[PDB]
């Protein structure tokens, strides 16, 4: 049968007793709050102020980007000098120029103007790799050779760069690169180590984003592709993987859009004025190129009017400088004057026009298309000449800004991306390199609008994260920066993974762009916060939001405060966020000599069997200390380094390890004094407590092993889920996995330590308790069924046919039910056990969802989809009538007030059937979002002001036609 309402409120205030009371003895809460009052004295209470946090991080930024970019300055400097005063050598005898190749065999025990360096390669802990700080190496790529007459030139003349680079690295031993990427295609930077590493080099430093971005401005490029049917066969391949190069050769701040023409002009993709070049849109127009096929009879004033029309078309955001078309097409007859004197009669277009394929036709009029609209003709005749050919407008695009002067030479920051010899998440500041032989007397004018090449010096984001320390915070505290585009350049959540961009398809080099709202939740004040970012406002926001745990399972309601602040100096701003009771933080004494010894004499390896396995965090406390991924390897040297000298000691941190000290002292009398008092509990397995300083412990020594949890106390999901929560948390565990399941480890309860210390208001640790399964499967049976009630079970019995007694968290997780069956799958979601249950307790919103998407991550055959669900309405007695097909389920649903518990009663799972539609929260693969509907509707960003789009002075001559 099915008992009344009260009934079962009746039952679950027994077993929420029982748990809570359980729960609160066996982990000392009140022990570790006692504790704190009464070894005050020790410690002081520090406030975070979280205005003046910010402040000090932006121009601890600023001072390291300012120190980046002196050296910059001072390479282009001399660069442009020394190119100045060169002379143009045509023959070199024998060894003239001594170089390092950074491709060449380190033992060849063996040219035409050319004498090899052999190095020394010591290591270096900075880079990973192995360097030599005694002179540059060059990069050569493998189509330009290395005896040519303008190589061997540029290498000569470049050798005079690396004074410069060891001066540089000399005043800031920080450095970590310092490239030229010279517009010949070879690049020297100084600390000399080898290229990475079938395996065929492919790289061209004139094709990486950050000589992208210094060799010129924004553009608004609308690549024309010509689809008539004389370019079918090889031209139409040659054609697509064309414009497959150049749409590589694009950034965030470029917008462009794909059109083709036969005999109507027609947009490639869904797309239809101009999309800014993401990972993403580039992706969509690559496959929309992919899948074009050649039918018809070419008609250019129709293509070109329709060209000119979507580069007229200002409803949309675009970058609103550098507007040029691209036109792929073979040969034709028709220049179709008419339209360029309606359309660009003041020439404020650039047209580049590229003869693509190997064929035999009139290519005079797409020359003069070229010449007449200030643009280049490019010819494309095989496979081997895409690369060079489709990245060479730039060397167009960059006259404006070689004639600006000492103008142009601005130093700009890359997005994300991961560094070419395998040093990480790195970004890049640029300066273009210019020409100027012959103007100190006015000789020479006419080849000196290009550029020489782009300095370039590397700033890894672990540089900026050291400058913005998280260990005065709570675990839910952070950093966070953001570009004018929005994307994040700090966050918890930014992996060194490529950014996925859809579904992997069966059978390193892109940015890792990541914007603030997939980062994170989004929310609707959110979206207000990034704006007024990127607009380079400050401000302060008290609001409550939505965070998602660590180990992406469950949603917590917190209430947390942003404090921005620009970036002042660059386009970047900073971000804190801080929960309410993270404005205070515990700062250690000095103490003396004697309380060192005593609280440091309790972690020793030997002795955590009357004191409990012993945990500790791997922070860098001094520079000599190494951080280990085995913890014990990390706690022996950390021991024995206490052990030498004094714990208070220059190269190292007093606060971090008078902390560490503080939390090892509290942490063993806690257990100690209460712990050891009672050495075995009948419903425990193992007591835990974590705290902050960064020492865990474990009761039992056998309970050490089962311990998963990442040592790294600021890293623990459990800890940050507490710490949100005034009550008790269950976390379930996870299910078919090859570590212990919730047999052999238990299930996890913890609760928060909260101490109020004068009027303030902190947090240090959370202590918990893993309950055997045992002892609550054999409590749980006898705690709601009434023995004499009737013949007939009332409630669940052992295995009960018809009634379903089972209890859930606040993601929907199994946490312990009657059945043998649903006991055996302890830490799975209901939705998988029960899909119909499940998606009626969602719909009477017992549960809800909120879906979100990963995109750095990776797939078997990637974006990902991920759901968590969570408490919404939380009230108590949740009472219904489930409808299957042609029979009906009641069900009746309590929640624990004390816990994050719900326990729910259905009448019977076999006797009415419901349709069995599995309801999975795990993650699952998909595509993104529609592309077409974002780009609809774009995210507010904010472009680059500065643009050269055009000068007077400059000289169109090099139209490319009569050069070759
Ligand atoms: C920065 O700008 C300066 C000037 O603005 C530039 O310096 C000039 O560099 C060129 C190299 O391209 C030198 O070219 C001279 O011109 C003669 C005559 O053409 C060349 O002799 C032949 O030229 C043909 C083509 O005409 C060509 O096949 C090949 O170059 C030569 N062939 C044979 C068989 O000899 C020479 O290349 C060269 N002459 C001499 C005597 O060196 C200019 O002389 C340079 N100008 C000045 C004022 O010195 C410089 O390269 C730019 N920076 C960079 C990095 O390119
Ligand atoms: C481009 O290549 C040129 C040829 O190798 C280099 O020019 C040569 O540099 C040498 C320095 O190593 C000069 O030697 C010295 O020159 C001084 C002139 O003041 C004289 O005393 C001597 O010739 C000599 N002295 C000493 C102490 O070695 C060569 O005169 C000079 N020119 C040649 C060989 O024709 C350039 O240095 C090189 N460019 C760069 C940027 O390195
Ligand atoms: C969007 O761009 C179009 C042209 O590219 C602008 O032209 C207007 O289009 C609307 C559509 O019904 C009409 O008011 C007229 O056909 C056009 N008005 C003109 C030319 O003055 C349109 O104004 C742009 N959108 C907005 C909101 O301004
Ligand atoms: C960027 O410059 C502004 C002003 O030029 C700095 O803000 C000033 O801060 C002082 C106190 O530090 C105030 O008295 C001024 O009123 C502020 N001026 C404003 C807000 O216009 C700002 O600190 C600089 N950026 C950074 C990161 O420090
Ligand atoms: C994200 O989670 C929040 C929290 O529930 C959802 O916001 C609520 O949505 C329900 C309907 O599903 C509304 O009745 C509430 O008013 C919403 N709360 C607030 C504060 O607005 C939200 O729908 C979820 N999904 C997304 C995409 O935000
Ligand atoms: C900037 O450089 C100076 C000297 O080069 C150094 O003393 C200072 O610490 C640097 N500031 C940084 C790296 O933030
Ligand atoms: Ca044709």
């Amino acid at each position: 049968p099915f008992p009344s309402a009260v009934t079962i409120k009746s039952w679950v205030d027994k077993m929420q007793e029982d748990l809570v009371t359980l729960a609160k003895t066996a982990s000392g809460v009140n022990q570790l709050v006692d504790i704190y009052e009464k070894y005050q004295d020790l410690y002081t209470v520090e406030p975070n102020n979280a205005r003046q946090l910010v402040e000090i991080a932006a121009r601890d930024i600023e001072k390291l980007l300012s120190n980046r970019s002196k050296a910059l300055v001072r390479l282009a400097l001399e660069a442009e000098k020394v190119q100045a005063a060169h002379q143009w050598r045509e023959d070199f005898a024998s060894n003239e120029v001594v170089y390092y190749n950074a491709k060449d065999d380190l033992d060849p025990e063996k040219e035409p103007g050319s004498q090899r360096i052999k190095p020394v390669f010591i290591e270096d802990a900075n880079f990973g790799r192995q360097i030599s700080y005694q002179h540059a190496a060059v990069h050569i790529p493998t189509d330009i050779y290395e005896g040519s007459t303008i190589v061997l030139n540029e290498l000569n003349w470049t050798s005079a760069l690396d004074e410069v680079f060891k001066k540089n690295r000399e005043e800031d031993p920080s450095l970590l690169w310092q490239v030229f990427g010279s517009a010949t295609g070879l690049a020297r930077y100084y600390p000399a180590s080898p290229w990475v590493d079938n395996k065929i080099d492919l790289y061209d430093v004139r094709r990486r984003p950050w000589y992208i971005q210094g060799a010129a401005s924004p553009k608004d490029m609308l690549i024309l592709v010509d689809v008539s049917g004389s370019v079918s066969g090889l031209t139409l391949k040659l054609i697509r993987t064309s414009v497959s190069e150049m749409l590589e050769t694009l950034s965030d701040d470029d917008f462009v859009n794909v059109a083709s023409f036969n005999s109507n002009a027609q947009d490639v993709s869904c797309f239809q004025h101009l999309v800014q070049a993401n990972v993403r849109n580039k992706k969509v127009l690559k496959d929309a190129v992919n899948n074009i096929t050649a039918k018809g009879i070419t008609d250019y004033k129709k293509g070109f009017s329709f060209a000119f029309e979507q580069l007229l078309n200002y409803n949309v955001s675009r970058a609103n400088c550098n507007k040029i078309i691209m036109l792929f097409t073979d040969g034709g007859e028709e220049r179709a004057q008419e339209i360029f004197n309606k359309y660009n009669k003041d020439k404020k277009v650039r047209v580049f026009t590229f003869s693509v394929g190997q064929h035999n036709y009139d290519r005079g009029p797409i020359q003069w298309m070229a010449c007449e609209n200030k643009g280049y003709y490019y010819e494309i005749p095989s496979i081997g000449a895409i690369r060079i050919n489709t990245q060479e407008y730039l060397d167009v695009l960059g006259r404006p800004m070689v004639l600006a002067g000492d103008k142009a030479k601005q130093v700009q920051w890359t997005n994300v991306y991961l560094d070419a010899l395998e040093l990480g998440l790195v970004i890049t500041g640029t300066l273009p390199v210019f020409n100027i032989t012959g103007q100190f007397e006015n000789k020479t004018n006419l080849k000196n609008q290009l550029i020489l090449g782009v300095m370039g010096v590397d700033v890894s984001l672990e540089d900026i994260k050291r400058l913005t320390p998280r260990f005065t915070l709570c675990p839910n505290g952070y950093y966070f920066a953001i570009d004018p585009n929005g994307y994040v350049l700090l966050h918890p959540n930014l992996q060194p993974k490529p950014i996925g961009v859809g579904i992997p398809t069966i059978n390193s080099q892109e940015p890792v762009t990541l914007d603030f709202l997939d980062a994170e939740l989004e929310n609707d004040i959110k979206v207000e916060i990034r704006n007024k970012m990127i607009d380079g406002e400050s401000g302060e926001k008290t609001f409550r939001t939505l965070v998602k745990s660590q180990d992406e399972r469950y949603i917590d309601k917190g209430n947390r405060t942003y404090t921005w602040t620009p970036v002042n100096g660059t386009d970047y701003s900073l971000a804190l966020v801080l929960p309410t009771y993270s404005f205070y933080y515990i700062k250690a004494k000095l103490e003396e000599t004697i309380t060192q010894a005593r609280y440091s004499e309790t972690l020793k390896p030997d002795n955590f069997e009357e004191s409990g396995y012993t945990f500790i965090a791997p922070r860098d406390y001094c520079n000599d200390l190494k951080i280990s991924d085995n913890n014990t390897e990390f706690l022996l040297n950390f021991n024995e380094f206490i052990d030498r000298k004094t714990p208070n000691n220059p190269s190292c941190n007093a606060d971090l390890i008078n902390r560490v000290l503080l939390d090892a002292g509290f942490t063993n009398e806690l257990v100690q004094n209460y712990w050891s008092k009672q050495k075995n509990i009948k419903g425990v397995k193992a007591r835990f407590v974590v705290t902050d300083g960064g020492i865990t412990r474990v009761y039992p020594k056998e309970a050490g092993e089962n311990w998963q949890e990442n040592p790294e106390t600021y890293e623990d999901s459990f800890y940050k889920r507490s710490l949100d929560n005034d009550n008790y948390v269950f976390t379930a565990p996870y299910f078919n996995k090859s570590g212990p399941g919730a047999y052999e480890s238990g299930i996890m309860v913890s609760k928060a330590v909260e101490i109020y210390i004068q009027g303030k208001l902190l947090k240090p640790a959370v202590v918990g308790i893993k309950i055997d399964v045992n002892s609550w499967i054999e409590n749980f049976t006898k705690t709601s069924i009434r023995d004499p009630c009737a013949g007939p079970v009332c409630d669940c019995k052992r295995n009960s046919d018809v009634m379903d007694c089972v209890i859930l968290d606040d993601g929907g997780f199994l946490l312990m039910a009657n059945h043998d069956d649903y006991t055996n799958q302890i830490g799975r979601f209901f939705g998988e056990i029960d899909p119909s249950l499940m998606r009626h307790l969602v719909n009477i919103s017992v549960y809800a969802f909120n879906k979100s998407y990963d995109y750095q991550s990776v797939c078997e055959p990637c974006i990902t989809e991920q759901t968590q669900y969570f408490f919404d309405n939380d009230s108590k007695s949740f009472s219904g009538v489930l409808d299957c097909g042609n029979c009906s389920r009641i069900f009746h649903g309590e929640k624990l007030m004390n816990t994050n518990l719900i326990f729910i009663m259905v009448e019977s799972k076999g006797t009415c059937p419901c349709d069995t539609r599995l309801l999975i929260q795990a993650e699952q693969t998909s595509d993104g979002p529609n592309p077409c509907d974002m780009v609809k509707q774009p995210r507010y960003r904010k472009g680059p002001d500065v643009c050269f789009d055009n000068n007077v002075l400059e000289d169109y001559t090099d139209c490319g036609g009569v050069s070759g």
